[PDB]
């Protein structure tokens, strides 16, 4: 049969393909659709999807099955160069907790009020821009692939010596595991999600 | 002041970061806004927008800038072009015609009946599952950085000895250009897509 995915961008770029890689190796006759998008939107549109994968807290009314958790860096040029409270701040726009943990790490850390230059509500375009240099920001650890040690320094954000960390979590109604396409997935996410 | 961008995924991860670094830097007092979604979720959203950047068509009862074509090619994995029928093909679902495009070339230029295994409605995605070794796909040519030349064919699509292409445009209503942050905005766009 088929499956629809629904899942945020930063899911459908680094956690997903790796997922589906096996999944499809495993049961190649079953269809896969994915549906990326702002996570509100997933959320909003849960009734097209068998299963959700999703950041921040669980979704209501849904099984959740906790994935992982994400440490956090601050993220800025070692060539540009460490006076960093003058360069703009690009603010990824999760929930407002998670912002105001960032404001408030950003005062604590740094030596000026907080002010975000820049608002973005997709993490990907947020480490793009860090990249074409428009300015400095905070980065799950999972998008921290293909960013230059050499051009950029890496602060672990901690606050009141706690890591600030993000949860992943796949949502879906528990009805759904009588499809063997779906019921087959979570099992396989389950395993994914283990480490040696 | 402050200017809100609506803009595409792929957009949002390849055009926009190179341009606002320049915006940054030539207007560095105004705050920018930039909301990343489903080129459809954007164009039905284009109130919450000074500005949107998509692909595809003309946005209706507004002016609309061509920014530039995009090339595609088929891409796989160099191991290896005859076995490339049996491999998963990953379907990006950008709109009607499009597809159906893809479908014709599948057809005219392969061994075998078209059939997408794997559908998916973001480019960036597409791309990682590409990478991944999901599946073969085709890819714009802008999102082609980063793709071993070492593990993968490049293919130029053509039908009819026609390029498949598809265009960008910047969108807006022109009566925003008595904002001054717009009319920066637009006026460096259109000397950012020239060419030397």
């Amino acid at each position: 049969g088929t499956i629809s995915i629904g899942c945020s961008s930063l899911i459908g770029q680094t956690l997903l393909p790796e997922v589906l890689s096996l999944y499809n190796a495993q049961f190649p006759n079953v269809e896969i659709q994915v549906q990326v998008g702002s996570t509100e939107q997933i959320k909003a549109n849960h009734r097209d999807y068998h299963v959700m994968i999703t950041r921040g807290n669980k979704v209501m009314n849904l099984a959740n099955t906790h994935l992982f958790n994400d440490d956090h860096y601050f993220i800025f040029p070692k060539n540009r160069r460490d006076d960093v409270t003058k360069l703009p701040f690009i603010e990824f726009q999760a929930d407002p907790i998670y912002i105001n943990q960032i404001k408030q790490w950003y005062n604590d850390n740094l030596e000026q009020d907080y002010h975000a230059t820049i608002t973005v509500d997709q993490v990907a375009t947020c480490k793009e821009m860090l990249i074409s240099g428009v300015g400095v920001t905070i980065l799950p650890e999972i998008m921290m692939k293909n960013i230059s040690k050499e051009q950029f320094e890496f602060e672990k954000v901690e606050i009141d010596n706690e890591p600030l960390i993000r949860s992943t979590f796949m949502s879906y109604d528990p009805s759904m595991l009588q499809l063997p396409q779906v019921d087959s997935f979570v099992n396989l996410m389950a395993s994914f999600v283990e480490q040696p």
